[PDB]
């Protein structure tokens, strides 16, 4: 399924998360574009996405988002990278799956702990993308 | 009159100061650039300019910039950012204009504030802009 | 041989370094692409390349890499930046070249000083490029 490269920091005294979609490689030729699902539990309260690049298995998106985070820390909070094949006439196929979160099952969990250990620090890291 | 998104960080123990023009949204079909202006106190010590994106309301820039601070602090610095749609044949009229420094009225203030609260932290904010 | 701006930030708890190449501008028109190159000692262990801007003295590159960093420190590991001119149906030629390491003659080495002493902070300069 490829891998995503995304940078985050969590701007802690002032309640925002920048993301930032850097680039994908390797991807299953597409025209892939990542959307952004932001989640305060399990209610998404905040959307976003990036332009599309055409007919490639690679992408640079460097593509910043600024999410308002409506608590006071990130522990219920949770964001859904989903990068997707632009099709016209149909509905777009999810090429590939990222969640990061507190209770995220590993490269996801880990990416999310060191955001949280570390606000005001941006941190980028390549994620393996799952099926979605 | 949109908005632009824009990331900052002082390097306080090298008198630099750089400046991301990001992306800007919901402009007034324009070809906006973006022209930043540096002074100290009131007179224009550096000036920059992006390149320009055609025929849109949201266009993404990601240029840095590095600047170079002549004192020993961001007390009388400001920065004056400038969207501008580009039209051969006759002047370019202002979109748009946003300024930050430590006497700015609001948003451009608080923003100026945490940049010399928070050395070294790059910092992003989107800003409404204003008539210029 | 024109200048080059790039950012690095060194993960110290986690041994990755982030490299961005950022933009060249006053290059020898050429059809430039970077070309990054990270030594343990003298030995190349990792190697990424951007993507060409075609028929150019300056281009906006923003390509971010990670590197892994297989010790536990920067004292050893230097980074190559070559600035190459695509040409097809010859060898590409150098346009320029730029080492950042702790032994490096002076803005190599004054970047990757303040890359050690300041870890988590992505650092940006611009830098001379020198014949290679
Ligand atoms: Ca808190
Ligand atoms: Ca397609
Ligand atoms: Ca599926
Ligand atoms: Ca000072
Ligand atoms: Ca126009
Ligand atoms: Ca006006
Ligand atoms: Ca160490
Ligand atoms: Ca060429
Ligand atoms: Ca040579
Ligand atoms: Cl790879
Ligand atoms: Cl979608
Ligand atoms: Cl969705
Ligand atoms: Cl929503
Ligand atoms: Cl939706
Ligand atoms: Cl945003
Ligand atoms: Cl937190
Ligand atoms: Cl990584
Ligand atoms: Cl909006
Ligand atoms: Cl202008
Ligand atoms: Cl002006
Ligand atoms: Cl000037
Ligand atoms: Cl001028
Ligand atoms: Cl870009
Ligand atoms: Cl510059
Ligand atoms: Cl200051
Ligand atoms: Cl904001
Ligand atoms: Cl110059
Ligand atoms: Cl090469
Ligand atoms: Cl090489
Ligand atoms: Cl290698
Ligand atoms: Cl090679
Ligand atoms: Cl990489
Ligand atoms: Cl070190
Ligand atoms: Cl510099
Ligand atoms: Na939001
Ligand atoms: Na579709
Ligand atoms: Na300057
Ligand atoms: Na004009
Ligand atoms: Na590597
Ligand atoms: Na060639």
């Amino acid at each position: 399924r490829g891998e995503l490269l995304v940078s985050l920091c969590y701007q802690s005294t002032t309640n925002t998360l920048t993301v930032v979609v850097l680039k994908a490689r390797h991807l299953p030729l597409s025209d892939p574009y990542v959307k952004v699902n932001l989640y305060h539990a399990k209610k998404r309260i905040s959307k976003k996405k990036t332009h599309v690049k055409k007919c490639t298995p690679n992408a640079v998106f460097n593509e910043l988002f600024v999410f308002d985070i409506p608590c006071e820390s990130l522990e219920e909070i949770s964001v859904e990278f989903l990068v997707l094949d632009s099709e016209r006439g149909s509905r777009n196929e999810v090429i590939g799956r990222l969640v990061l979160g507190a209770t995220a099952e590993g490269s996801g969990g880990g990416h999310w702990k060191e955001i949280c250990d570390f606000p005001r620090r941006q941190i980028a890291k390549w994620h393996m993308l799952c099926d979605g």
